[PDB]
């Protein structure tokens, strides 16, 4: 059974193709989100073409058929509008994102931001100075951005991108590639993806229903009716061996241990998934709150914190994690607090206490979401509607997610999750994780065989059932 959309949301297709998505908004009043969504980003990119489709991306600030080299930029600036503050855009394995944020106060503004994004779409000149110069900007990028939080990400990188395409295709590309990428070839990704039926406009804001489909419409259905080639979809496989790694960087600031687990991950468009997602999401609070209650009654002040959270990987695929972080250097006491807190729910699970009291303070805060929703940020209320878009999957309104939580999470019992539970901890597609940042907590860190003697030594304890206060 499908899932309705926010009644306020206006969605629709013009003749050529192209999606769009109305969402009104007056927070702050007068402002409006205008972004232009390509759903295509790093993953289509053919072997010779690595880090094209961000090199393509850059290239739409430097030179259109109205606006030749520095215009677009000067355009913007002419209107109080300026690149990395109120215009933005970026580039994932998924999606290529153009993004404007105005008033709605100077209609001829609004026109002018229209024109240029109708030239976004198929107008780009890529004129062989502007590529050249861009070739030592992205270069400049590439380097730059090589902080502890990359290296971090570059390390962990082949445990939890394992047989992705994704791992063949981070955005940035290869800077051989940047270096000798003909504007012709440049031109042949941008004429190949960016075509009318493979673009949604996005516009969020303190726009009426009617003059929003007008900008739209008057600016955008003139575009050729184009069809861009089809997405390929790369199938996740299942990886079923248990991997470690020791992330060793000076510069990260917490050291600790971490269990992650790689599996599908559902899109939410029915009941059934709506459920799924939800039961992930409850595991991961409920492991987060018997961790917060044990420290903050005083139990483990041998530990600093900890947290349990799902990620996306790929497309169709997800990581669920359970960290502890680390009291200093003392990795044996990270280690023996997340081997415990997962051998408890191993053998007594979530009480229906705890399970009730995780339903009734999300009820609580997904009632004022409802009653504060024309409060919410616009920046994040846009990048949520981008997300549906992204995934084809509905943009529920805050009463809808209310009502759907308080219905549907009826059918999630402490006896579901317990099953939930026994899955994951069956899951062989896993890897064990510890980060060090000095050569004490280095000699401090478990090495594979001890890990799994700590687990044996839990798993064989008879451990106490823990009590919710
Ligand atoms: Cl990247
Ligand atoms: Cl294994």
């Amino acid at each position: 059974a499908a899932l309705p959309q926010d009644e306020k949301l206006i969605t629709g297709q013009l003749d050529n193709g192209l999606r769009y998505m109305i969402y009104p908004h007056a927070h702050p009043k007068d402002q409006v989100n205008l972004w232009l969504q390509i759903h295509t980003g790093s993953l289509q990119e053919e072997d010779n073409e690595l880090g094209v489709a961000h090199f393509v991306e850059h290239m739409m600030f430097n030179g259109t058929k109205t606006w030749p080299g520095n215009k677009v930029i000067e355009t913007f600036e002419s209107m109080g509008l300026r690149f990395g503050r109120d215009v933005n855009a970026y580039t994932s394995y998924d999606e290529t994102v153009y993004q404007v944020s105005l008033p709605t106060t100077q209609k001829q503004n609004l026109q002018q931001v229209m024109a240029i994004f109708s030239e976004w779409s198929n107008a780009a000149t890529f004129e062989k100075l502007e590529v050249d110069a861009e070739r030592g900007v992205i270069t400049e990028e590439w380097r730059a951005h090589q902080d502890a939080k990359w290296r971090t990400s570059q390390a962990r990188r082949p445990f939890l991108l394992a047989n992705t395409r994704n791992l063949d295709r981070e955005p940035i590309g290869l800077m051989d590639t940047v270096a000798t990428v003909t504007p012709a070839q440049l031109r042949q990704f941008y004429q190949r993806w960016y075509q009318p039926n493979n673009m949604t406009f996005i516009v969020v804001g303190d726009i009426d229903s009617k003059e929003a489909l007008a900008l739209i419409k008057d600016n955008l259905s003139k575009l050729p009716a184009n069809k861009a080639a089809e997405n390929r979809v790369w199938p996740t496989k299942a990886e079923n061996h248990l991997r470690f790694n020791i992330i060793n960087d000076k510069e990260n600031r917490v050291n600790g241990i971490a269990l992650y687990y790689r599996l599908p991950m559902v899109q939410v468009n029915d009941e059934q998934s709506f459920i799924e997602q939800a039961e992930w999401s409850m595991l991961v609070q409920l492991f987060n709150q018997r961790l917060q209650e044990r420290i903050q009654s005083g139990e483990l002040k041998t530990i600093s914190g900890g947290t349990a959270r799902s990620v996306k990987i790929a497309p169709d695929y997800q990581s669920l994690f359970f960290r502890v972080n680390a009291r200093d250097d003392n990795m044996q006491d990270a280690a023996n607090a997340l081997m415990a807190e997962l051998a408890t729910i191993d053998q007594h699970g979530f009480s229906a206490e705890e399970l009730d009291d995780v339903k009734s303070t999300r009820l609580t805060w997904l009632k004022n979401a409802v009653d504060q929703q024309a409060e919410r940020d616009l920046r994040m209320l846009t990048s949520r509607l981008a997300s549906s878009s992204l995934n084809n999957t509905p943009f529920l309104s805050p009463e809808e997610t209310y009502q759907l939580s308080k219905r549907l999470w009826q059918q999630i019992t402490v006896q579901s999750l317990a099953e939930k539970w026994q899955q994951l901890r069956k899951n062989q597609d896993a890897f064990w994780e510890q980060m060090v940042n000095n050569e004490v907590a280095a000699k401090k860190a478990l090495s594979p065989a001890a890990i799994l003697a700590l687990e044996k030594e839990y798993a064989n304890k008879k451990l106490a059932a823990y009590v919710f206060p």
